[PDB]
């Protein structure tokens, strides 16, 4: 199973200066819940910004750099390599990977961040006429989680 994993704002901003534009602990908990025990594929810039593999899942980095060899990370050098990855595979950014994979994934787990942030990277436009809402759940807010957000699971029609 091949799934997109992403948080984007009302204008589909996903990043600014190689980091998330928002601070939202609950969404990171959500994404770790979805992906534990599975596989995260990420482009090189996204990986470098995280800086270290996420524990308790297979971390795969897509890069053209043949000198890339990081402890606890598997490297791939083509999109085609993604299809050889066994199990539930999550496409986890950044913009380049989303653009390359959005026409290929089975479904998408999207957190809509219900705000407008300054961004330099975007999730590609998509339409609900291609995607059925399997679920839509409003995130609960508190002191440390102050931006309204909605967890979507969309499945390709
Ligand atoms: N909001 C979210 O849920 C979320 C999640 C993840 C990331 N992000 C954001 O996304 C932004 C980064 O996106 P980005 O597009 O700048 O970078 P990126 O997708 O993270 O990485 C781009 C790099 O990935 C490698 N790559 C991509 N396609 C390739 C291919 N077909 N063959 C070989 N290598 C390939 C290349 O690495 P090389 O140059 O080394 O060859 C390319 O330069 C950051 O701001 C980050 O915060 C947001």
């Amino acid at each position: 199973t091949l799934s997109i994993l992403v948080a984007h704002d009302l204008q589909r901003v996903i990043g600014f200066e190689n980091q998330l534009p928002w601070h939202l602990p609950n969404d990171l908990k959500h994404l770790k819940k979805l992906s534990t025990g599975h596989t995260l594929v990420m482009g090189r810039k996204t990986f470098e910004s995280i800086g270290k593999p996420l524990p308790n899942r297979r971390n795969v980095v897509l890069t053209s750099d043949t000198s890339f060899n990081v402890e606890g990370v598997d490297v791939i050098h083509s999109i085609e390599d993604i299809y050889q990855l066994p199990g539930h595979v999550f496409i986890f950014g950044g913009q380049t990977l989303y653009e390359e994979m959005i026409d290929k994934v089975d479904d998408m787990y999207i957190t809509v961040i219900e705000g407008k942030f300054r961004g330099d990277t975007f999730f590609p436009p998509y339409t609900f006429e291609d995607w059925e809402v399997a679920s839509s759940v409003e995130g609960k807010l508190d002191e440390k989680n102050t931006i309204p957000h909605t967890f979507l699971h969309l499945i390709r029609k």
